């Protein structure tokens, strides 16, 4: 996250770090005790048996007893199309269930087909590049936009300054009115261009599919 701020520790206890050999590569959202959701581009070309799913983290540079670590049991995809930048969503079934506590919660999702209007106020977040790469979870105020956005995305823009999501933020949730409406998918013009909006996978478009998998 470029131009964001440090989150309060454990403020977004649904927030997940996907790791390989101890290092963060992507975000995710805990959507049930035994399922996370992320971006499909996060796990394209990745050894998913190597993937560690880290719950309850805040400061990645630190040893944290609040953490719960899982492996990936199964993956579920929904027609990922990298060429057309479509269906950038994956569900990763964990090898065990999370212990739901202060530090580890299941996110709330929107109703199916719920569209967000121009001007909706959201919170983007993640452990991606800062413009270094972040130790402490970052968050950022973003506004939903329809210009320079396709109907197959929710797009956001910070107005009046250059800020937005960046590399390592891939797969991270976009929280809008307390619901996960986005999964960070792609940027244009580099990170934080002040020109192109950030594009997210539109979670509301995939709710019936998500529900079917998690119950
Ligand atoms: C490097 N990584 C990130 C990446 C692409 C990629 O293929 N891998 C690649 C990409 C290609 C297809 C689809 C689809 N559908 C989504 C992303 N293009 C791209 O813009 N990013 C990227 C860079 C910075 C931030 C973000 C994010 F946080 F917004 F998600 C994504
Ligand atoms: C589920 O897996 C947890 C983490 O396993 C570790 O990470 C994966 C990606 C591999 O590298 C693996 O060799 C590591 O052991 C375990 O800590 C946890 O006990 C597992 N839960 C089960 C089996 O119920
Ligand atoms: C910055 O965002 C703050 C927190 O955002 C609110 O809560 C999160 C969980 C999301 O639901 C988001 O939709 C909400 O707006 C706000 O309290 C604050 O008003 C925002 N400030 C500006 C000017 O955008
Ligand atoms: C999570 C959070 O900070 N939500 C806030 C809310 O508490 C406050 O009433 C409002 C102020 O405009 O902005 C939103």
């Amino acid at each position: 996250i470029v131009g964001g701020r440090r989150a309060r520790p454990h403020a977004w206890p649904f927030m997940v770090s996907l790791q390989l050999r101890g290092g963060h590569f992507c975000g995710a959202t805990l959507i049930a005790p035994n399922f996370v959701m992320s971006a499909a581009h996060c796990v394209a070309n990745v050894n998913v048996r190597a993937v560690r799913v880290v719950l309850g983290a805040h400061n990645l540079s630190r040893r944290e007893p609040t953490r719960q670590v899982f492996a990936v049991q199964r993956i579920f995809e929904n027609g990922y199309d990298p060429v057309n930048l479509l269906n950038d969503i994956v569900i990763l079934q964990l090898n065990g269930s999370a212990t739901i506590n202060a530090n580890v919660q299941v996110a709330q999702l929107p109703a199916q087909g719920r569209r967000l209007g121009n001007g909706v106020q959201c919170l983007a977040m993640g452990w991606g590049l800062l413009g270094g790469i972040a130790s402490v979870l970052q968050e950022l105020n973003v506004t939903v936009v329809t210009s320079l956005c396709r109907r197959s995305n929710v797009c956001t823009l910070v107005r009046g300054r250059q800020a937005g999501v960046c590399f390592g933020d891939s797969g991270s949730p976009l929280v809008c009115n307390g619901l996960i409406h986005g999964i960070a998918s792609f940027v244009r013009g580099g990170c934080a261009s002040g020109l192109y909006p950030d594009a997210f996978a539109p979670v509301a478009q995939f709710v019936n599919w998500i529900d079917s998998i998690i119950q």
